Order: structure tokens, then sequence, then C-alpha cells
């Protein structure tokens, strides 16, 4: 009779909570959809097998256009559980769902999963002094996105650290890299010469958080830019103003230049 | 000789993931905090019961001043859990725990978890638009700290929500309540006179995220400042203007008064 937001998690199967594991065991009907993320190391059929469910996967037009005709329908006679990468709610437009189940008289609830979001603390980071985050997306024919760099800009200005979030084409299975990213970036600075990101710029990396040993790399754009940091997906985060002990965590975890240790306060 | 990193998620017991679960009945010896937070959906013998093992508690102290002392040295011929509520690493002193076993010789891997970071996205704000973080702390004696009055403005000035968590004596188990920490702001409004946060302010309370049924509830301050939000945790968000999908979310899903349709958007 109600329908089950419940997130994955954000690398593997078993990175969802025994709560939504529970639940979805569960659950009479399982939809969910790859689309808005990449667990790199789990299959469709080890989702399944873990579930022990069928698991009837959606496009993004199925959801966003179709999601009352397709998911909606069924939790009217049955409970439904909807499954996502990493949390349900998290850089995805799929709060707005709730809305719908709503207005078609359907309850619902929403199961929490480890994400990227939060996952940034094992940068060394102080996750409180992140500002507003962007999405780093690919041109298309003659548009060239950019205000991702202005995000990066306003944040530095008042020594805060950006979280950029990179482009996903899953139809293409393209998944952006933080290179990608960082050749994007350097282009629009080109263009906008603020100063905002350049070969000097310090640039953290983390690639496949949630599996055992993630890529965590922080160092400056000239160096890194060309580096491999290993299968995606991956996320680009441009520090701010550091603290002492942030700084240590870098050089000591994520093999930063020493020099980073030292801070101009 | 391995340290994993934990975390025990957002409400109750179920809130582990399936992989942390696992990794901490393979440990031998099982460690915890919860003095940055407590699971108030739960208790330690709930805990204790699933994971199946004897979890040894630990105290600011412990952790601050004798990590090294008390679990460090188990990690050398046994595999150590520390256990967390919610994601690791989160709380601001945790990431520098790796160095420290670092410079043990241990090595050491975080086991991902929700986190209220991202657990938020239930509020229907969207998580990019979301500020610097800050926490809201009782005055005491001649100590009357502000700065996250500071917070709040630069944040809304900018169009971006405000993540706002509140005090918390976990030893004492004392919580600061949303219409405590409002009470406050309010207070603070009175002596900068910023015109940051009064009575006409919009504002989110999420408690008991995590929960099947946590209170997600959205008004102006004038409305809510007195309105029963149940038992804590309470987390109290000031949103900046806001998308009208995210005010949609907020009149249907959190019973905000059709009035933020026209006027905080
Ligand atoms: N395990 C992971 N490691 C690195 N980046 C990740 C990641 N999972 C997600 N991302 C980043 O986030 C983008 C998808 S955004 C959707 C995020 C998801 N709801 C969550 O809660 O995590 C990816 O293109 C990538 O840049």
């Amino acid at each position: 009779m109600v329908l089950y937001f419940i997130g994955l998690g954000l690398y593997d199967e078993r990175d969802i909570t025994v709560k939504g594991l529970e639940i979805a065991k569960k659950c009479d009907y399982v939809f969910a959809e790859f689309y808005t993320s990449l667990m790199a190391g789990t299959t469709l059929g080890r989702i399944q097998k873990l579930i022990g469910k069928e698991i009837r996967v959606l496009s993004r037009e199925d959801v966003e256009l179709n999601f009352e005709n397709i998911v909606l329908p069924m939790a009217k006679e049955n409970d439904v559980a909807f499954l996502t990468p990493g949390d349900p709610l998290v850089a995805t437009t799929h709060a707005e769902l709730r809305i719908r189940a709503k207005r078609a008289g359907v309850e619902s609830y929403v199961i929490h999963a480890p994400s990227i979001y939060s996952a940034v603390g094992i940068t060394g980071l102080h996750i409180y002094k992140f500002g507003k985050s962007a999405t780093v997306a690919y041109p298309e024919g003659n548009w060239f996105p950019t205000s991702y760099y202005d995000v990066i800009k306003e944040n530095a200005e008042r020594g805060l650290h950006t979280l950029l979030f990179l482009d996903i084409k899953a139809e293409k299975r393209m998944y952006m890299t933080a290179n990608e990213a960082m050749e994007l970036l350097l282009k629009v600075e080109d263009m906008k010469k603020g100063g905002v990101f350049t070969d000097d710029t310090l640039v953290v990396v983390l690639a496949r958080a949630g599996s055992l040993n993630p890529t965590i790399r922080a160092g400056y754009v000239k160096d890194l830019i060309r580096e491999d940091f290993g299968d995606p997906p991956h996320i680009l985060i441009v520090p701010g103003k550091l603290h002492i002990v942030e700084a240590e965590y870098l050089v000591e975890i994520a093999g930063a230049p020493r020099e980073i240790l030292r801070v101009n306060v």
C-alpha cells in the first residue's frame, strides 16, 4: 500500500543500510534507476541476489515522465520500493516524486544510504566548511556550461570549500573524470580570467568513495590534471582556506605536496 | 592489524550498512563513541545485540587525548572497529584520527553510513544550495557566541540554505530543541539587528531523520517557535530564497503555509 525510496549507497550492494535491505526484501515490487550515479563495485544481478527480488530498471524518461504511470499504480495494491545509487534525494530531483506520490494518494517513506555529499569527509576537509555545490557538465554542441566556475569563485572568496559533482551520461555509459573536469575548468578560466582555477590551484580528487581503497589525491592542477585516478565515479573538490589539520591530512593521507602545510593565514 | 572506522547511521541500530555490520562482526575489538551524537532511536544494548560483540564506549577525552593508547594498540594484532553515529569523519576532529593510525603503522579503512548532512535532503531543499554549516551553542556566563548568526546571514545573502546543528551535552543527555534555538536566534537578532532572523523568517525543522516516521515541518518562526516537534535530536535549517519546487515540497510534505509560494520564492 506504500512506496519506499531506498538508497543503495556509494560503491556496492552492501552499502545499503540494514533497514533498507530488510524492507526491500519484503516489498512486493521493486523498481530502480541507475542514471543519477554510478555504483562501480556491483551489478544489477548482485543487487537482485541480495534483495532476493527481480528489479525493473527505469530510464530517466520512465521516471521523469512516467513515474506515476509505472511505479505509483503498483503501490495501490502492494508495497513498492524504488532503489537509487547513493541517497535517493541527494543531487537528484527525486524529492519531487514524493509530491507525485501524495497526489496519487500513495504514502511514501525514505530510507537513506551513504551519500557522496557526506563521504567528502574522508578527504580531511571539514565538512561544515563546504559552501555552495555545483556540477561540471559536459559541453553540448555550441552550448558550454560555465556557472560552476562562479560557484567556486563565490565560495573561495569566502574561504569555503567547493564540492563539484561530475557529469554522467548513463545511456552512453560515460562518466566524467576529474581530469576532464579540470580541463573544462581551465578552459573557462581562459575565458573569464578570474584567477579562480589555474595550474597552481590546489584541488582534491575522490574516486570510488565507498570502496575499501578509494583514490584520495590532493595537489596542484598542473600536476594532477593528467594523473590516473582510476575508474569512475569521481568528484572534484576545490578547497577554500585550509585549517592546519586539513592541510596535514591532505599531505599525510592524500599525498599532497608538503608545501601546502604552510597556510597563509 | 587493521582499524575500521564504521558509521552507525542516523537513528537506530538498523541504520548501519550491511557492509558495516559484516565488517564489525569480523573485528576482535569494537569501540564506539556517543559524545558527538546519540542514536536516539536505539540503545547500546540493541546495537551490541545486533552486532553480536561487546562494545567498549569511549569518552571524548578517551578519543581526543588517548586514541593511540586505547584503540590503536589493539589494532596491531587484531582487526578493530571504531563506531560513530552518522558517517565516519564527519565530526570535525575525526579525520585526524586516521593520521594517528598512520603514525602508529596501523592501516585504516572507512565504512560509510547515512549522515544528517545528506539526510536533510528529505526536507525537499536542494543539496547544492546549502552553504556553510554551523552549530547553535548555548550562551553561558559572560560568553555569548553568535558566529552561527553570521553564517546564516552570509548564506542567505547569497541565496543559500543554512544547516544548523543544535547544542548537545551527550553525557548529561541534554538536547537543545528547535524551539530553544529559535528563541536564541531571536535574542541574537535583537542584539545585532541585522534583519537575519525574525518572527517572519521561514525555517524548517527536521526531527528523527532516519526513522520511518520523521518530523518534517516548515513555517514562519512566529508560528513554529512554540510548536512541539517531538523528541530530540532536532535539526534547524534557515533556507535561502526557494526554488518553486522546493517550496511546493515544503507545502505538500512538510505542511508549510501556502504563503511561502509567493513570499519566499
Ligand atoms: N562513490 C562515489 N565516488 C566518487 N564520486 C561519486 C560517488 N557517488 C557519486 N559520486 C559523484 O556524484 C555524481 C552523481 S550525483 C547523485 C548523488 C547521489 N544521490 C548520492 O547520494 O551520492 C557522480 O557523477 C559523481 O561525480
